[PDB]
């Protein structure tokens, strides 16, 4: 991935593990809380946002109406959540916990993959 993966993670154990993962396997991020929303320029190429924990166990309606318009960004969920992605037409997969090399690459993957068959890179 060329573009930083955005991040969307309520508990800060979890937030602190996926940076120290994500940039152990060379990518870069960046990592919010759900009520960081607005900090996001979500019109931009991401690498990918994967999605976690969230305040309410739920995606708000204004990350709904993020995620909705944002449909150039492949989504992924890390771990299971009582929440579902599968309305939006570029979720891509969800990342198993315990978090392992072979698993995170595959999405990560799928990620690139996404990514080029939206137009925008090549490996």
């Amino acid at each position: 991935s060329l573009a930083k993966l955005l991040v969307i993670e309520d508990d800060a154990a979890i937030r602190l593990n996926l940076s120290v993962i994500l940039e152990f396997v060379g990518e870069q991020c960046e990592v919010i809380e759900s009520t960081q929303i607005d900090q996001i320029n979500w019109s931009a190429v991401w690498g990918g946002c994967i999605l976690g924990s969230l305040r309410g166990q739920a995606l708000s309606e204004q990350l709904i109406q993020s995620l909705t318009k944002a449909n150039h960004i492949p989504l992924l969920v890390a771990n299971k959540q009582p929440y579902s992605l599968e309305e939006f037409p570029n979720y891509v997969g969800e990342l198993d916990f315990p978090l392992n090399y072979p698993q995170l690459s595959d999405a990560l993957r799928h990620c690139k993959e996404f990514l080029g068959r939206k137009g925008f890179q090549v490996l």
